[PDB]
């Protein structure tokens, strides 16, 4: 079955027969659409089928499907399976698995750099400080003096469900959040309940408005212990604006290494718990997102103030003033630091690009409009005028629970 | 099963059952979202008919009583004998509501109980078609103080004697194709702005001629009509700093009204159903200035306004798209036309999904259709988890009529 998608921008057709190989369910029933939703111990039998698939694929990318190689890999992880319930990735085929669940993430923008992926082995590690040191390196490889590198460390994969290792931080590099007892917040209000623990776990929080959090790390399904990122490890800007003499008083600063940590890599089958990735941020994902959300750092209106706006009513499009000048200011701050980052009108005027090659080249490309499209300017970007299609393949990065809510304490 | 949505801003969370009552597929899958794609017999009357006058003998307390049963088989009796049948005025009114009430790509929905549904059932010419209209467009205009309105008339009967508005909105430009390759006036009309030549009109080739009326009655050849220039409300557009502006020379009219859907109701199908409440800023600032596609004229405004535009990272796009979206707005409010921001639009809505959750068991909601095409994450919608899903009445697409009809 063929799927037609259509960008009402530049009346360019797209065929998709790719999604023909989604296996994972999408909450969408004929009868209803959930795509506007978060979020809607295996055994030997369903998983050599999950690892054949896998290694199918694998070996189609290399071009050798069917050959000796091919059987004789299939033969020895059949009989690792059946031997030991689990079996061992080879390098390859690790790298390999990595890279395309970038590919196929559907919710992110900047997958035209999918085969730039630097992949950090960490199958032998064994211990809290063993994880910390490894993390350690990916900071300061992917950091690279701000000139940004694309790497995910992999730790040991799932087992029995009862040793897994697990960062237990959402991103490598956070700011904390305190609740204070008047109410308000200090901080970060996304990270209170990971603040909390981390204090309860014996981190004395200096309680500041962007104090980098400690890193909780899980190995081998023992209780977390607390490491802090050596200070000089952590790449941070100030933001200050190009026009705004004032803005620099606002005192606002941000990390500049965006590292998701705490997903989950799944790959022929086998579970990484623990698989921190990075790459580099979109603009909005700060100006907007961290910055601007009510329920974040909630600069809006202390903004639109100094810019003297008329905030007596919403019709005046403060809100939408203020925004635009956070923007701009956490771009210049960035470039001018010689940081990373990507506006969202590059990255999405990529991504369609990339969009296309991906039709042609491999018949689709699974990606979430409600993700893609920015959360500022909409329309202007070309993404929100392309229609788009969603489905899950493996490999792929998934959600899980967080650690706190399923650890069995020791 | 029961369905729960959350709103990650204020956490609050609603349970959704009133999709266990969708009847129409969504054009998804278990495999596979469509969420972003733009357009995914008596026998078959009875029941579509029962399903109906259920509902509606439900709302008015009368549900089982014999008025219900009584009414359930005359009309019974009439599908039987006439292969269909005639709402009664209540019915007509209550679903043409409701079809607005179940308009998942809506945002304005807390007014769905307040609409005046003319009746022109009667209608049998062209010529009464557009003394109807013109009396609907003098009625909602209302001197700038808009009122919601939708004029019905007569529903199919063997798909050949279908009425048809050919217009996609009542009032519209024009859109010609010029020798430079470029195009004057309104894109997204060019085509139909020539099916008018092609039929008669004489275009005055300006940048915003309002559109002759085309319209088909009882099958018949679709004719032309110059709707009452008096009767077509006009805002000119300036800011509120930028005493420049005016001189883009840009305008746009203040009743929007869809004229190109297909209102279901009970099974019966009204082709010809032109409805008007008013605009939601964005819509004109946002997508028909900006829109690529459009009048797409971020750079006029980008160089008067005097920024850089050497780098999409000064964001000079961004910026100009906010004053020209001020502008829309002031020049609405100053010549006092009715129109709703995206932040009042979308906090009303928050408001009418609430009062819908607790009074119905949920509200089907697009997403992608009801998240305002600027500033998306600073609206409380975005952050608002929506269920989409089908129901009737409801207001359906259907083909270009210049693709169907047999001269
Ligand atoms: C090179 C720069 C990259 C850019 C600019 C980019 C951009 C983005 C953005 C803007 C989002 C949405 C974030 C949010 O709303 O919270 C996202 C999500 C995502 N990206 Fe990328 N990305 C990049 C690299 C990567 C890498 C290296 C991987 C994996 C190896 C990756 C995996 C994903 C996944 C799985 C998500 C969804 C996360 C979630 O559900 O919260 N991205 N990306
Ligand atoms: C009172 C003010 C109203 C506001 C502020 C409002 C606003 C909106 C907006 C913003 C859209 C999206 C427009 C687009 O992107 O093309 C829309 C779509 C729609 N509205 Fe409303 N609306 C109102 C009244 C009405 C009325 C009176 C009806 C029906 C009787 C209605 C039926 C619909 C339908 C069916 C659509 C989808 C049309 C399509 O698919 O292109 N609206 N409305
Ligand atoms: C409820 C809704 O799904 C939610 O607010 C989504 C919308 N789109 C998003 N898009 C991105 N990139 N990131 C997000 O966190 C979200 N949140
Ligand atoms: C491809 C995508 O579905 C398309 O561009 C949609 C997105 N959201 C929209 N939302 C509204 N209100 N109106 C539109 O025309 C669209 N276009
Ligand atoms: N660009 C990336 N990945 O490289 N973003 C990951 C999520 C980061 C999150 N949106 C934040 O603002 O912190
Ligand atoms: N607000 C309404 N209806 O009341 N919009 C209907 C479609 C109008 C279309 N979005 C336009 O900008 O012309
Ligand atoms: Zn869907």
């Amino acid at each position: 079955r063929f799927l037609k998608v259509k960008n009402w921008e530049t009346d360019v057709v797209l065929t998709d027969t790719l999604h023909l190989k989604s296996t994972l369910e999408t909450g969408c029933t004929e009868h209803i659409c959930m795509g506007s939703i978060m979020l809607p111990v295996r055994t030997k039998d369903q998983l050599f089928p999950l690892a054949k698939e896998f290694l199918d694929q694998y070996y189609s990318s290399i071009k050798r499907f069917g050959s000796k190689a091919h059987m004789d890999r299939l033969e020895e992880v059949n009989k690792e399976i059946e031997s030991t319930s689990t079996y061992q990735l080879k390098d390859t085929e690790l790298i390999y698995g990595a890279k395309h669940a970038w590919r196929n993430a559907s919710r992110c923008v900047g997958r035209i750099q999918w085969s730039k992926l630097q992949v950090f082995d960490a199958r032998d590690c064994t211990t809290a400080h063993g994880m910390f040191n490894y993390i350690c390196n990916h900071v300061k490889y992917a950091t690279n003096k701000g000139n940004l590198r694309s790497a995910i460390t992999i730790f040991p994969q799932r087992t029995d469900g009862k040793h897994d290792f697990r960062v237990w931080n959402s991103q490598l590099i956070r700011y904390a959040g305190y609740k204070q007892p008047d109410g308000s917040t200090l901080g970060d209000p996304a990270n209170v309940q990971f603040t909390e623990i981390c204090i309860q776990q014996g981190w004395k929080a200096p309680r500041g408005r962007f104090d980098v959090l400690p890193l909780l790390l899980q190995a081998n399904g023992n209780d977390p212990e607390l490491f802090q990122i050596p200070p000089e490890l952590v790449l941070e800007v100030p933001i200050r604006h190009p026009k705004f003499d004032w803005f620099k008083d606002l005192g606002l600063k941000w990390y500049g290494l965006p590292a998701v940590s705490n997903m989950l890599l799944e790959i022929g089958g086998l579970e990484f718990s623990a698989c921190p990735f990075s790459g580099w941020y979109m603009g909005t994902e700060i100006g907007v997102r961290d910055y601007c959300d009510n329920s974040r750092y909630n600069i809006l209106e202390e903004v639109a103030k100094k810019m003297d706006l008329d905030m007596r009513k919403t019709s005046s499009l403060w809100k939408d003033q203020a925004l635009v000048e956070i923007n701009i200011a956490v771009l210049y701050s960035f470039q001018s630091d010689k940081v990373t980052i990507v506006d969202h009108h590059s990255a999405t005027e990529s991504f369609i690009k990339h969009m296309e090659n991906e039709y042609r080249c491999r018949g689709g490309c699974p990606a979430d409009w409600v993700w893609i499209v920015p959360p500022m300017s909409g329309s202007i970007t070309p993404v929100f005028h392309q229609e788009m299609l969603n489905y899950r393949l493996t490999p792929s990065f998934e959600y899980q629970p967080d650690p706190w809510n399923t650890h069995v304490w020791k």
